[PDB]
């Protein structure tokens, strides 16, 4: 079986992406936000405080017939922009552009955090990292890739975020229309959990390539990119006027400025996230400083490849046995 979704971004700056998914039966739709370094299938529902429910919408287990508490069971995760959700455990059909899962945990809120309140547009995180970061307690659970997997033409998906537009979420096949020439495959280390990878060099406009290991994860559910201090200098000084500020947290530049280009390296191949995916625009309504998309990793403790730099390749999460990671120029 296969499963193809459109995915639009919540935003003119794509500071995310949101995804159809249905849920229940019948079906209740929600719009939920693909995580590949998550491990959790959660939603806003029935359960959730009404003082923290602000337009999103809802998924109700009681008007799913396929719908059964894991009694016991209970969830609780912490993310790296510092959000909380917690709640309790269900069990139900959950279809992804009618690749159809039955019997997923779906993971309902009863807590939810500022971050997620005050974000009308999305509905919940559906996680496709690794099973082992899925934090449901006491019997941790897998996720719908997990459980998609064996159901699958073959045990991959692919990404394929566009910049200011739609993309889609393909699973169980590699469209060969989606890019232009190879993809080039490297390999992933699942110890902690994450699409794990190692890239092989930056460049920074049309200066010349550095060879240099970037240890970094995929993550589609973290809108930048995340480098280490000196990469990440290396690049803002191109840029006149751009700074690193107390106040904002962060590299700015003047919104006149012209950003170069951004090359990652994997493998052989070279991968361009052109400077226009750089420009997140102005820090507040206003403002001639505008907010970079390439930011230092030094206080994170892990660089992320965030959906500035995967959206600028056709990417394939290769759930095989001997996991790989693919990025093919689009
Ligand atoms: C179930 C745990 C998952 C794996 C959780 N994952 C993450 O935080 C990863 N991304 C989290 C999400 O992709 C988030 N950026 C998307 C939005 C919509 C919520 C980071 C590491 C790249 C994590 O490691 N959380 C850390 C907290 C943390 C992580 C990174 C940096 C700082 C602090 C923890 O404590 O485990 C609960």
């Amino acid at each position: 079986s296969t499963g193809s979704a459109t995915t639009t971004p919540i935003d003119s700056l794509d500071d995310a992406y949101i995804t159809p998914v249905q849920i229940g039966t019948p079906a209740q739709t929600l719009n939920l936000d693909f995580d590949t370094g998550s491990s959790d299938l959660w939603v806003f529902s029935s359960e959730t405080t009404a003082s923290e429910v602000d337009g999103q919408t809802i998924y109700t287990p009681s008007k799913s017939t396929t719908a059964k508490l894991l009694s016991g069971a209970t969830w609780s995760i912490s993310y790296g922009d510092g959000s909380s959700s917690s709640g309790d455990v269900y069990t139900d059909t959950v279809s992804v552009g009618g690749l159809t899962v039955t019997g997923q945990a779906v993971e309902s809120a009863k807590k939810v955090s500022s971050s997620f309140t005050e974000d009308s547009t999305i509905d919940g995180l559906l996680g496709l990292a690794f099973s082992t970061l899925n934090t449901v307690s006491p019997t941790q659970q897998k996720t719908f890739f997990d459980n998609a997997k064996a159901s699958l033409d073959s045990p991959v998906f692919t990404a394929d975020l566009g910049y200011h537009a739609p993309g889609t979420y393909n699973f169980g096949f590699i469209d060969t229309t989606a890019y232009t020439g190879s993809i080039t495959y490297t390999a992933v280390s699942t110890k902690q959990g994450f699409w794990e990878w190692t890239s092989t060099g930056y460049a920074v406009g049309s200066g010349t390539f550095k060879s240099t290991s970037i240890d970094g994860i995929a993550d589609t559910g973290t809108t930048l990119l995340y480098l280490p201090a000196t990469v990440v200098s290396a690049y803002w000084a191109q840029v006149s006027g751009a700074k690193s500020s107390s106040s904002v947290g962060g590299y700015v530049f003047p919104c006149s400025a012209t950003l170069p280009s951004f090359t990652f390296g994997v493998g052989s191949a070279r991968i361009v996230i052109p400077g226009d995916y750089i420009d997140f625009g102005p820090i507040s309504t206003g403002s001639s400083s505008c907010f970079g998309g390439i930011q230092s990793s030094a206080g994170i403790g892990i660089n992320i490849f965030g959906d500035v730099a995967l959206k600028a390749a056709f990417v394939v999460f290769n759930g095989a046995t001997t996991p790989t990671l693919g990025f093919a120029s689009k």
